[PDB]
């Protein structure tokens, strides 16, 4: 029961990938895209589309080594 999410601002420091269980990209329909990581502790972080290390965090969040 939700809709497309969007980031209003990116974090001010490196992304906390050491505590995120998954990650998701917003919809291009928003005036500004962005990928938010979902933390297992029940939280959300806002990051750019190609943030330095942000893509590495989402890469490790996807088990596909086979």
């Amino acid at each position: 029961h939700f809709a497309a999410d969007c980031c209003t601002s990116y974090i001010s420091q490196s992304i906390p990938c050491s505590l995120m269980k998954s990650y998701f990209e917003t919809s291009s329909e928003c005036s500004k895209p962005g990928v938010i990581f979902l933390t297992k502790k029940g939280r959300q972080v806002c990051a750019k589309p190609s943030g330095p290390g942000v893509q590495d965090c989402m890469k490790k969040l996807k088990p596909y080594s086979i």
